[PDB]
């Protein structure tokens, strides 16, 4: 549903995250 | 407070700096 | 909606694609 | 063919790989 979409995409955008910071 | 469609810009855009960046250093 | 959400991962798959291409 | 989940989760796993390729060239 709505949620587990939600909660994969916060999942997606923190690894994002350590990735860019990561450079 | 993002929706989905916020995030998925957000995922897209952070994609778009990965693949520049990476793309322009090995060159 | 559910079209929107499934069009937006599909340029996100695509953009992951050429990333780890350039590996 | 995908669902919205089996995307996710192919983008999950993707970005895993390129968090470990980042994290051990960096070394």
């Amino acid at each position: 549903d709505v949620e587990s979409v939600n909660q994969k995409l916060d999942d997606v955008i923190a690894a994002l995250a350590r990735i860019e910071a990561d450079r």
